[PDB]
């Protein structure tokens, strides 16, 4: 069937949308090509309604079926708990979206009695009715890049308090059964450095080791009521409450599945057979689907010891190269199966033959020395984006805040530890607000974070060698040279020489801040301070920063 109909009323926008990055006094210490940077906009849906609408045909095979059996095997073994509404409530992002029926964010996660009725409500409603689609409204998302200019990104999200209702449901389900079901394959249950370690062991685990990212185009589209059905008897295998096996079928049938579209103001927009990105099970669905699909293709083209890595709809193998002709014409097999199951690629995809050329996650694996000189593997990426929105997050408060993001899960990195930590420390200290915490996302999940806890977190995630990191690969240096150029981004001589005086400052607060001072900033100065462990660091309760991805499920830890 077709991915999307639509009667022709326009995707709207809530409030007036800013396309040009917004400047104030600190914009030209970090980025001079303003024009450069944007963000999308509901204007520009049009543009993205166009490409993610077509046609989906699909043709399942035994080794489709051969996997889809090995997957519910695991499922089976799964125990999901049903969670509380009070518990369901506590997951609710404060900025989350109101509901329709008269009550916001906060009332939900502060608990109030007009928001629990509600959703009680909509969870009885669920349990006596598995037909009646369920509304839900499309928006586009304001999203921050440099000109490389792509259309706004499109969310579909049902109302508050059926996305309670679905964590009552599912958020056990979405926590524990990825992991179980595809084991070391599935993406979530890492952090930057254990990702890293999985690629690396992978890889060398390998004769002549190949490897290749795959792109979907727009899998959201590709996810057809067949997808969404299967999974659904994925979730189902689970041990779980009659009446959490109820609304798991109703939110199915009534809402995964398919239902119609309306904007912002109420007008009818047409009707979707795809999967929705605002859901809770977006990222769990998304992962098992690409996963079940890829694992049959690699069986198809024959490919040999295939190892996958999938996070959502993001795919890389890494398996045992035939030479580049038969590597060539496997992958165009294993696109032809990926075709049938109603998964068409972008770019087509290419075999890599050096790892740190591979990127997925849009990161890639890279090396640089500790301070003992021992070559040390880290997770990189190019730095535009990143740059970029640090370029609107130095003019506009934003709900989240991806520099902080971006230092926690690219600390060891040359481009983070030099330009986003000097240049944003630099920024708390004229305002006095290292203390405050900010929210910031970390696989779809929302965190709220105290920039003053950063040592601790960077030694926690990747080591005290995160601080020490040197001599770091032409490859990366070159990419992160050229990318200031066509931002224009101050030299990295001038971001050592600014980093000494944030340093010196933050010594002079004494506390946490010296902390920060003496450890983020360490590679800023000749004669170096001695990094040791510190004190205050297994205080933290990073249980569940990766456990599972919750992109587009509205989840708040
Ligand atoms: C639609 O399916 C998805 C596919 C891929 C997704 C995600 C969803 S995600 O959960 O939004 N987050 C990430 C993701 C990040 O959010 C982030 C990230 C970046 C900046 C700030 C916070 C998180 N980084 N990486 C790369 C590092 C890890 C693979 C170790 C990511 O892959 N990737």
């Amino acid at each position: 069937s077709m991915s999307y109909t639509w009667t022709g009323a326009l995707i709207t926008p809530c409030a007036a949308e800013e396309s040009k990055l917004p400047i104030n006094a600190l914009s030209n210490s970090l980025l001079r090509h303003h024009n450069m940077v944007y963000a999308t906009t509901s204007r520009s849906a049009g543009l993205r309604q166009k490409k993610v609408t077509f046609d989906r045909l699909q043709v399942l095979d035994d080794h489709y079926r051969d996997v889809l059996k090995e997957m519910k095997a695991k499922a089976s073994t799964v125990k999901a708990k049903l969670l509380s509404v009070e518990e369901a409530c506590k997951l609710t992002p404060p900025h989350s979206a109101k509901s329709k029926f008269g009550y916001g964010a906060k009332d939900v996660r502060n608990l109030s009695s007009k928001a629990v009725n509600h959703i009680h409500s909509v969870w009885k409603d669920l349990l006596e009715d598995t037909v009646t689609p369920i509304d839900t409204t499309i928006m586009a998302k304001n999203e921050v890049f440099c000109v490389q200019r792509k259309p706004a990104r499109l969310i579909v999200f049902p109302d508050l308090g059926v996305r309670v209702c679905e964590k009552m449901a599912l958020y056990d389900v979405v926590s524990t059964l990825p992991q179980v079901v595809m084991g070391s394959s599935y993406g979530f249950q890492y952090s930057p450095g254990q990702r890293v370690e999985f690629l690396v062991n992978t890889w060398k685990s390998k004769k002549n080791p190949m490897g290749f990212s795959y792109d979907t185009r727009c899998f959201d589209s590709t996810v057809t009521e067949n997808d969404i059905r299967v999974e659904e008897s994925i979730y189902q295998c689970c041990d779980l409450a009659p009446e959490a096996r109820q609304a798991i079928k109703s939110l199915t049938e009534r809402l995964y599945i398919g239902g119609p579209l309306t904007n912002s103001k109420g007008q009818n927009c047409g009707y979707r057979r795809c999967r929705a990105s605002g859901v809770l099970t977006t990222s769990c669905g998304n992962t098992l689907t690409c996963y079940l699909k890829a694992s049959a293709a690699c069986r198809a083209a024959k490919l040999q010891d295939c190892t996958m890595l999938v996070n959502g709809d993001d795919l890389v193998v890494i398996c045992e190269s035939a030479g580049t002709q038969e590597d060539a014409a496997s992958l165009r097999v294993f696109t032809e199966a990926m075709t049938r199951y109603s998964a068409p690629p972008g770019d087509p995809p290419q075999p890599e033959y050096d790892l740190e050329l591979i990127t997925s996650c849009s990161s890639n694996v890279s090396v640089a020395h500790d301070a003992s000189g021992k070559r040390v593997y880290y997770l990189t990426r190019d730095p535009t984006t990143p740059l970029a929105r640090a370029a609107w997050e130095t003019a506009r408060h934003t709900p989240v805040n991806s520099w902080l993001g971006n230092i926690i899960m690219y600390a060891p990195t040359l481009w983070a530890r030099m330009i986003l930590m000097t240049h944003f420390f630099s920024i708390l200290l004229a305002q006095e607000q290292l203390e405050k915490a900010l929210d910031c996302q970390i696989y779809g999940a929302c965190y709220s974070i105290e920039p003053l806890d950063l040592p601790q977190i960077i030694e926690r995630l990747h080591g005290l060698s995160a601080f020490s990191l040197h001599s770091y690969s032409p490859g990366e240096i070159n990419r992160v040279a050229s990318c200031l150029r066509k931002l224009g981004v101050p030299p990295l001589r001038v971001w050592r020489h600014r980093a000494r005086s944030v340093r010196a400052r933050l010594l002079s607060q004494g506390g946490r801040a010296a902390t920060c001072g003496k450890y983020l900033f360490n590679w800023a100065v000749k004669t170096k301070l001695k990094l040791t462990p510190i004190p205050a660091a297994s205080q933290l309760d990073l249980s569940g920063w990766f456990v599972a991805g919750y992109s587009g499920g509205d989840i708040y830890h």
